């Protein structure tokens, strides 16, 4: 059973703003998928302090980095605290504890794209390399759920079943056809060094089978 959504007005505008705007330094895309994997991370390594249950359903805290050439798919995977469904639902269809006004106005005002996740929406980024983001999350509060946009005003949501992740996100993106390079070892290992060296977490670049 597919649930299908809108996205809150700012927020398609804002998805909108990133897929039309002439903008070449798309490679920021993944610092900021990498930031929010880091901070869901500090989130379930925090609230485990005082419950060590947290971690039933995984104990390693990391960050795996995972191209695929045959499905033109560049997936970031993380064990942080994951989203129920109604985090994923106001995460990523609503404005909720964003900065996505400020954003919009700062563009206005001289700001640029690579400055995205100053206003908490750096994962919108992805859109600057992939037709379609697909959503794995689960949270130990709820069960798994797949998100999923190829933009257009609107986004999917149903329940995930055949691959349960223990805990964690995962997020697949389905990329534009002239962004390729993304997939290759030396460019992926050149962007993670320039803009994610200080993240406080393994991140593994999984090598093409
Ligand atoms: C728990 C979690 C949430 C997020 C995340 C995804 C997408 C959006 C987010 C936002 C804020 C905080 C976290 C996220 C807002 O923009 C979309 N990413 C990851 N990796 N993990």
């Amino acid at each position: 059973e597919v649930e299908t959504f809108a996205f809150q007005a700012e927020i398609a505008q804002l998805m909108s703003l990133i897929i039309n705007t002439f903008y070449s330094n798309k490679e920021i895309f993944l610092r900021e998928l990498i930031s929010n994997s880091s901070d869901a991370l500090d989130k379930i390594r925090y609230e485990s302090l005082t419950d060590p249950s947290k971690l039933d359903s995984g104990k390693e805290l990391h960050i795996n980095l995972i191209p695929n050439k045959q499905d033109r798919t560049l997936t970031i995977v993380d064990t942080g605290i994951g989203m129920t469904k109604a985090d994923l639902i106001n995460n990523l269809g609503t404005i909720a504890k964003s900065g996505t006004k400020a954003f919009m106005e700062a563009l206005q005002a001289g700001a640029d794209i690579s400055m995205i996740g100053q206003f908490g929406v750096g994962f919108y980024s992805a859109y600057l390399v992939a037709e379609k983001v697909t959503v794995i999350t689960k949270h130990n509060d709820d069960e798994q759920y797949a998100w999923e946009s190829s933009a257009g005003g609107s986004f999917t949501v149903r329940t995930d079943t055949g691959e349960p992740m223990g805990r964690g996100t995962k997020v697949i993106l389905h990329l534009k056809e002239d962004q390729t390079e993304y997939l290759e070892e030396r460019r992926i290992k050149e962007i993670v060094k320039k803009h994610s060296q200080f993240i406080g977490y393994p991140i593994t670049l999984f090598v093409e089978k």
